[PDB]
C-alpha cells in the first residue's frame, strides 16, 4: 500500500467534558474512553454503538488501559488513585492508592499481572493486579510523568516526562537501565515501545515525533508537519495494513505518516478541537480519535488498507 483511505464512519457523543484517552480492547470488540467528566464509556469498536458507562472516580480521568484478555480495565484519575474494573459487570475490583498527585498514565503488562502508572508526583509505580498493592515506587523523573509502557515480554518499562528524559526500567528489579536525551531537552510528551519491542516512538513538544533505537541510542526516523507544542498526545504504530505512524495534533487533525519514508500520507479532518488521543484497532484498519473540551466527541475511521 502507498497511502490509506481512512474515512469517517461513526461519531461517538456522550462525554460531557474533554475526552482524555481512547483504547481498543485486545480482542477487537470494544473501545474504552476516559474523560475529564470522571467517567469511562464502552463503545462497540465496529459500529460505534454505545454500550455502557463505568463510574466511580471522584475527579477527572486521564487514561485507561485494557488487560490482555479484554476483561479488565485500569483507569488513572486526578483523585490520585487508579481503579481496576471488571468491564462486563462494571464493578470496581480494586482501588490502587499511593500516588500523592494526579495519576496521568497507566498500562498493564502483557501477562496482565502488573500495572504500571505515572503521576504528576514525578514517580512511576508498579502494582500487583491481584492484590492491588504497590510493589515498587521508582524515583523516575523530576517533572510529571507523561507516559509509561511495557515492552512485548513485560521485562522492560519505558517512561517519559516533561523533564526532557526518556528512561528504560527493569521491571523485575526497578533499576534504571538507560536515560535517553535529545538536543535542547524539549519536554517528552509521549513514548511507547514498537510492537516488535526493538524501538521507541517518542513525541517532544517541538512539533516532532521520532523513532529511536533505544539500545544504540540512535534516532532512526523523524516525523513532522503536525502541531504539538502544548499537550501530551498519544501516538501509535499502525500495523494491520500499511505500516504507518498515527498521531493527534493541536490543529484538530489526525496525522498519518509512512513509517519508512516519513511522508504524511493522510490527514483526517472532522474534529473541532485538539485531537488528544488516537488508537489503532488490533486486526482491522480502524482508527479511533478523541478531542478536547470544545469538541468532546470520539470518531471511528476505516480504511481499505
Ligand atoms: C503541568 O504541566 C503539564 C501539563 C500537561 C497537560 N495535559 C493535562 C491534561 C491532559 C493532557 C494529556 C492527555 C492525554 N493523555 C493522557 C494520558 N496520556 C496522554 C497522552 C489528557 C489530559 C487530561 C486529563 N484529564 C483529566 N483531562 C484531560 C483533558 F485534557 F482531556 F481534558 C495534557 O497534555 C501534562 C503534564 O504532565 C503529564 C504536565
Amino acid at each position: 500500500p502507498v497511502k490509506p483511505n481512512y474515512a469517517l464512519k461513526f461519531t461517538l457523543a456522550g462525554h460531557t467534558k474533554a475526552v482524555s484517552s481512547v483504547k481498543f480492547s485486545p480482542n477487537g470488540e470494544w473501545l474504552a474512553s476516559s474523560s475529564a467528566d470522571k467517567l469511562i464509556k464502552i463503545w462497540g469498536a465496529y459500529d460505534g454503538k454505545f454500550e455502557k458507562t463505568i463510574s466511580g472516580h471522584k475527579l477527572g480521568i486521564s487514561d485507561v488501559a485494557w488487560s490482555s484478555d479484554s476483561n479488565l480495565l485500569v483507569s488513572a484519575s486526578d483523585d490520585k488513585t487508579l481503579k481496576i474494573w471488571d468491564v462486563s459487570s462494571g464493578k470496581c475490583l480494586k482501588t490502587l492508592k499511593g500516588h500523592s498527585n494526579y495519576v496521568f498514565c497507566c498500562n498493564f503488562n502483557p501477562q496482565s499481572n502488573l500495572i504500571v502508572s505515572g503521576s504528576f508526583d514525578e514517580s512511576v509505580r508498579i502494582w500487583d493486579v491481584k492484590t492491588g498493592k504497590c510493589l515498587k515506587t521508582l524515583p523516575a523523573h523530576s517533572d510529571p510523568v507523561s507516559a509509561v509502557h511495557f515492552n512485548r515480554d513485560g521485562s522492560l518499562i519505558v517512561s517519559s516526562s516533561y523533564d526532557g528524559l526518556c528512561r528504560i526500567w527493569d521491571t523485575a528489579s526497578g533499576q534504571c537501565l538507560k536515560t535517553l536525551i535529545d538536543d535542547d531537552n524539549p519536554p517528552v510528551s509521549f513514548v511507547k515501545f514498537s510492537p516488535n519491542g526493538k524501538y521507541i516512538l517518542a513525541a517532544t513538544l517541538d512539533n516532532t515525533l521520532k523513532l529511536w533505537d533505544y539500545s544504540k541510542g540512535k534516532c532512526l526516523k523523524t516525523y513532522t508537519g503536525h502541531k504539538n507544542e502544548k499537550y501530551c498526545i498519544f501516538a501509535n504504530f499502525s500495523v494491520t495494513g500499511g505500516k504507518w505512524i498515527v498521531s493527534g495534533s493541536e490543529d484538530n487533525l489526525v496525522y498519518i505518516w509512512n513509517l519508512q519514508t516519513k511522508e504524511i500520507v493522510q490527514k483526517l479532518q472532522g474534529h473541532t478541537d485538539v485531537v488528544i488521543s488516537t488508537a489503532c484497532h488490533p486486526t482491522e484498519n480502524i482508527i479511533a480519535s478523541a478531542a478536547l473540551e470544545n469538541d468532546k466527541t470520539i470518531k471511528l475511521w476505516k480504511s481499505d488498507c
